[PDB]
């Protein structure tokens, strides 16, 4: 239960802390985690009874269920999705969905090599124009041809989509503005904030120097 | 708040009613781990609050600059196991008001302006110490930072056979193989909210390749 207000200077405050960069709040921490917990229940319901090719015992030719021996493959997209993935896989643990996480950069390579015929779920933190995920779903499809490939996003910005891509799973929806907080950044700043805000346009270019 | 630890009808470890058949014992529950990290967030905040390092945000200011949103503390997390530890930790550092940024290394960085900066490595385990001794020596050589300290989630000082000691330690464990909360056996059990001693029978349970 977070309390959103304004300080004496007119800056947005969440639970008494001032966020001078924020214009408004998109979702407080309680809203974000309430969404991810229901999302984990949704994913678990969508994947628990499924079957895919057994990479555990290479000698078995029948298709195996999703267990700790043949878990769900989760591809987290660096950089901003690591906080989202961290909370998410623990929620999937609560719903008892066995899973494994490998990371990719948008480019640093995957290290998993047994994706063919496997159920695969990519976890990105935002879809805006839809380009980044359209290229990623096409690349993974042709390099590995999994059994299923689906996208779960923390934040969908539908109003700014240019290509035609939809995430199968969406935690939050956001307005067509630049957001920061909880993985979203401005030159890596505000990534560790526990809520998602709309950034003041005056702050969009405040840290131009390269890290 | 505190997690309840017991045993089920078959002697398996239970935490809050959920059974963990691969576990031998519980090193630390989620609440113990989070109380520790929250106290480390205070400790790190007191250590870096008043420091100063090179001003890269305004390269025309030859004077040193405090740790701000313009020149934050550089934090290097190592992948993969330490990403969950890092995710919780940076948020705790947010509550303690310590401005920081995180880039990841695996054993490739993308940050390059580390010289004259305060840098802190986030790792989940220090046992023999070889992996961390190699990293600090290589970063001091290729970056010449102002300071370079190490914060680890679990320290196993009975296992060290090489000269290295982390300046910041959340938990101290015996010389045993742990799984849970970042720690794994062939990428399993990473997402469990607690840290368990692994049964030696489960050590070679998933030999196949991912
Ligand atoms: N911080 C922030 N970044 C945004 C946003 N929208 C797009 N981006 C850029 C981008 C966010 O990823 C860059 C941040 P990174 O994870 O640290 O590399 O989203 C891709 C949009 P696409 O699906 O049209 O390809 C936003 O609202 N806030
Ligand atoms: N799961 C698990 N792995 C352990 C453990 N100890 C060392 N390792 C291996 C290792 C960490 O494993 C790396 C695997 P990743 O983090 O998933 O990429 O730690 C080396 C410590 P040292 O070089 O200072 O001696 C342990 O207790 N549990
Ligand atoms: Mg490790």
């Amino acid at each position: 239960p977070n309390f959103v207000g304004r300080d004496a200077d007119g800056n947005v405050t969440v639970d008494g802390r001032s966020y001078p960069m924020a214009e408004s709040v998109v979702a407080t921490e309680s809203t974000i985690h309430r969404s991810m917990k229901e999302m984990a229940q949704t994913l678990a319901n969508a994947y628990k009874t499924l079957k895919h090719r057994d990479t555990h015992n290479k000698g078995n030719s029948a298709l195996a269920p999703i267990t700790d021996e043949n878990p769900l493959i989760i591809i987290s997209v660096l950089k901003g999705s690591y906080i989202f993935t961290a909370d998410m896989v623990r929620y999937l643990g609560d719903c008892g969905l066995p899973n494994v996480v490998d990371f990719i950069r948008i480019l640093d390579n995957l290290r998993f090599t047994e994706l063919t015929g496997k159920h695969v779920l990519i976890m990105e933190d935002i879809a805006d124009t839809g380009r980044t995920m359209k290229l990623l779903v096409e690349k993974i499809r042709r390099e590995y041809r999994p059994a299923s490939l689906k996208v779960c996003v923390l934040v969908d910005k539908p109003g700014g989509r240019v290509v035609d891509f939809k995430p199968e799973f969406v935690c939050l929806t956001a307005p067509t503005r630049y957001v920061v907080g909880y993985g979203f950044e401005v030159n890596d700043r505000y990534r560790n904030y526990r809520h998602v805000f709309v950034l003041k346009p005056e702050y969009a270019k405040r840290y131009p120097s390269k890290l």
